[PDB]
This record gives C-alpha cells, sequence and structure tokens, in this order.
C-alpha cells in the first residue's frame, strides 16, 4: 500500500494528465509501439502504422490513448480500493487480448519516461515515486489475477 500522502501526489499529477488526456494517451501509445514494435500486432487497427509521423496524424490512436488512461484514471482514483475496476480488465488481457503482464511492465515505464518529456523539471523526484508505487500496485494486482487463471 501508498500513504495518504503518496495518494495525494498520485492524483495531484493525474489531474494535470487530465488537462491534456489526448495528447498524454497519444504519447505513451507512441512511446510503446515504438520501443516494442510487437506489441503492436496485437493491433489490426494499428498494423499499417510504419511510421512515427503516421502515429502521430493518426485520430484513432489518440481515441485509443484516451480510452486507455481514462480507465487508468478510474482505477487510480480509488486509491488501492480497486477490485471492482480492475478485475474485469485482467480477466479481459488475459483471456482475450492475451497480452503478457510485461507489457504492463513496458506501458508503466512509457509513463514515467512521458511524464518527464511532458513536463521538464516539474515531475518532482518524490512525485515519480508515488506514481511508481501506485503502478506497481496496479501490475500487483494484475499478477495475483494472472496466476488465477495459469497466463503464462
Ligand atoms: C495501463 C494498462 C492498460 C489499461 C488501463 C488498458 C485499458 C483498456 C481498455 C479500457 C480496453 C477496452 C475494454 C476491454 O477490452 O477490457 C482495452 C482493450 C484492449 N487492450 Fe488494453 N489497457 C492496458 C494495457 C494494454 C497493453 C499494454 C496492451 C498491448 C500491448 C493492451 C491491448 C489491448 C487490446 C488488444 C484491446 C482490445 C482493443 C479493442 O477492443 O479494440 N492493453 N484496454
Ligand atoms: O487498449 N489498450 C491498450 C493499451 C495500451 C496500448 C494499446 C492498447
Ligand atoms: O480524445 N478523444 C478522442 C475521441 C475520438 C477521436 C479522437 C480523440
Ligand atoms: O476505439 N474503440 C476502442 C474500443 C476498445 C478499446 C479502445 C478503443
Ligand atoms: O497486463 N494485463 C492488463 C490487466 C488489466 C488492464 C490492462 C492490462
Ligand atoms: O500462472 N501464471 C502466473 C502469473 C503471474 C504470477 C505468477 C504465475
Amino acid at each position: 500500500g501508498l500513504s495518504d500522502g503518496e495518494w495525494q501526489q498520485v492524483l495531484n499529477v493525474w489531474g494535470k494528465v487530465e488537462a491534456d488526456i489526448a495528447g498524454h494517451g497519444q504519447e505513451v501509445l507512441i512511446r510503446l509501439f515504438t520501443g516494442h514494435p510487437e506489441t503492436l500486432e496485437k493491433f489490426d487497427k494499428f498494423k499499417h502504422l510504419k511510421t512515427e509521423a503516421e502515429m502521430k496524424a493518426s485520430e484513432d490512436l489518440k481515441k485509443h490513448g484516451t480510452v486507455v488512461l481514462t480507465a487508468l484514471g478510474g482505477i487510480l482514483k480509488k486509491k488501492g480500493h480497486h477490485e471492482a475496476e480492475l478485475k474485469p480488465l485482467a480477466q479481459s488481457h488475459a483471456t482475450k487480448h492475451k497480452i503478457p503482464i510485461k507489457y504492463l511492465e513496458f506501458i508503466s515505464d512509457a509513463i514515467i519516461h512521458v511524464l518527464h518529456s511532458k513536463h521538464p523539471g516539474d515531475f518532482g523526484a518524490d512525485a515519480q515515486g508515488a506514481m511508481t508505487k501506485a503502478l506497481e500496485l496496479f501490475r500487483n494486482d494484475i499478477a495475483a489475477k494472472y496466476k488465477e487463471l495459469g497466463f503464462q
């Protein structure tokens, strides 16, 4: 678990994220797709995207980023009391989309990177620590659902 002080930084930061949800979502998906191009054959709608320029011009990628970060926001705002919100998403990713948990690790890293890159010298050391714990908490509760389903 995180402290109250820690939860407060996380939710402070997410409020800022929410001011520019599309632009944050776009950058997080582009970071993932470019650093780990195999994530991209999970997506028929995205397989044509052969360049960074094409990824950035794509309205549908923006729309997708908005869906993703909005779902992550709902979870985060539960301050660790997220069983009902986390459950369906763990179940769909393991069962239908078949996403290894290592891609959840990659996207967590993508978020911390994008935060510094969009707000250079505005993303405090205390802020990075709280967010990182928030993201690890999330990943940890996912791993428990993944073990339950024997997903490798
Ligand atoms: C922060 C972690 C993530 C969150 C909050 C999230 C959120 C979502 C949401 C809300 C949906 C739509 C409803 C559903 O199918 O459950 C979705 C669908 C999907 N996700 Fe994720 N996702 C995450 C990570 C990932 C990653 C890392 C991948 C692949 C590398 C992935 C692949 C997919 C696929 C293939 C779909 C189906 C797309 C569709 O219905 O068009 N997800 N995700
Ligand atoms: O729909 N879930 C996704 C999460 C991150 C990247 C692409 C899709
Ligand atoms: O930011 N939300 C979006 C919704 C539809 C298309 C593109 C972006
Ligand atoms: O744009 N349609 C979507 C459906 C499910 C997840 C993300 C996007
Ligand atoms: O690692 N699989 C996931 C579980 C829940 C939401 C997104 C991804
Ligand atoms: O059965 N698969 C597992 C998934 C996550 C953690 C441990 C086991």
